[PDB]
């Protein structure tokens, strides 16, 4: 599309301190972050991005339980809005019933056109290279591999969303400037946004405000 | 306390044509905001500068080593530098190996030049050490976790990267450090390299330590 972004990446923070200056509790600045989710995705699929990673940056198993139970019901509306939903993240952890529903959940919309959807839980930067790694130190202890063989592009093969486009764009919310162990491997060439907005004011035209100093800074 | 500075020094040749003078001459002015810059971190008790030149230079480079290595180890600074060095003809290679040698039970500042360097180039050179381990047989796949690939990645001996800095208006890391920010605050300014000095500098330090708190 004519802003040239194909993968968004968004560092979603700030709800809870968006709801302490409303004198409201946590769970007022969820609902409202769940809005604002909501808004984000709608905005990515009608501009014509092919791929949005979201990753809740929080100010911790069960978390990423309630978390990520929560997006059941979602699943759904996706799959009526024709997104397609991937989990990255380290789920080897979570009982096989998530997994389970999970991989339907992923099989489910697998075959959606619309926008690709990746959602962060117990997700590291690290960890996804190292996942990798131990991926390629397997090809290694099989005979196949040969340590020399290995290269960058061998080892992009095997880090998260490696079949996706590149990551061309990372905004975080909140305030802060750092990427706080999200995407380490994949942003090596991605334009950085940072905006003190906090997620749940996050709108639309915040968006667009990314999107084109990316159009531009590019 | 910031300990670890890193500096994506982009700006020299853009600031060159602002001034109606040739690339040549941003380099001497990119030169000379380099020597600001160490001396300035050297100043202030920061314990790691590591600098990143963003974009014949092979003996510039012998020269940069046999005329200011003697006065960074006058002044206790130890200099590394870091990134594929393997295909630099051999006498550079020796000129580096020596100033490195010279410089290395230096207290001072340890200052980190980034030559022919990647972030994923690090990550893999660390991933190929690992890999020799398996092959031999002393390492088991899934030994293999992120405290051991941080001991192959370059300087794992330093302290951790606390901020980034990178002049000159692009907000893009480009390949510079990727496993080492995982939690360094990153800092941008327009400000092109040549123009980069002791307020710059100190102006992100306050920026550093002022969000620390916050
Ligand atoms: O932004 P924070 O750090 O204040 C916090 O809200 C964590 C958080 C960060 C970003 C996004 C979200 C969030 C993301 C998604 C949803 C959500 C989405 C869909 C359905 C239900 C709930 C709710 C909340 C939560 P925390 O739980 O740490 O107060
Ligand atoms: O413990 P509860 O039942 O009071 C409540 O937190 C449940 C909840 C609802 C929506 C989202 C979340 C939630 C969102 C995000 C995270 C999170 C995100 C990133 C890292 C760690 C934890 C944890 C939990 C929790 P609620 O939103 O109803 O206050």
């Amino acid at each position: 599309p004519a802003h040239g972004c194909r993968h968004v990446a968004i560092i979603m923070d700030g709800n809870g301190r968006w709801a302490k200056k409303q004198g409201k509790i946590r769970a007022f600045g969820h609902k409202a972050g769940a809005k604002s989710v909501r808004r984000a995705v709608s905005f990515a699929a009608n501009n014509g991005i092919e791929a949005l990673t979201l990753y809740a940056f929080s100010s911790v198993s069960a978390l990423m339980e309630l978390f990520v139970w929560a997006l059941d019901s979602e699943v759904k509306s996706l799959h009526r809005h024709n997104v397609r939903l991937r989990i990255i993240g380290d789920t080897s952890r979570f009982n096989s019933r998530l997994q389970e529903r999970i991989r339907k959940s992923e099989a489910l919309t697998a075959g959606n056109t619309g926008l690709t959807l990746n959602i962060a839980a117990n997700y590291g930067g690290r960890w996804d290279i190292v996942q990798g790694v131990r991926q390629l130190a397997e090809k290694v202890q099989q005979g196949n591999l040969q340590p020399d063989q290995i290269d960058e592009e061998m080892l992009n093969q095997h880090v998260c969303m490696h079949e996706l486009a590149p990551v061309d764009l990372v905004i975080r919310t909140g305030g802060e400037h750092r990427i706080s162990n999200f995407l380490l491997w994949q942003i090596a060439y991605a334009e950085l946004y940072f905006t003190d907005v906090l997620w749940p004011d996050f709108d639309e035209q915040d968006f667009e405000g990314a999107l084109n100093a990316f159009a531009n800074r590019e």
